[PDB]
């Protein structure tokens, strides 16, 4: 519930990438649609 909808669009310091599990951080599998990004999703 860090960021994402399951946080109410609570984003993040830094722009990180919100994954689906809502967490925040700078990886592909926060940042790409293969895994369900949320926000500040890299295309």
């Amino acid at each position: 519930e860090q960021c994402g909808r399951q946080a109410g669009g609570k984003l993040c310091p830094n722009n990180l990438c919100c994954s689906q599990w809502g967490w925040c951080g700078s990886t592909d599998e926060y940042c790409s649609p293969d895994h369900n990004c949320q926000s500040n999703c890299k295309d």
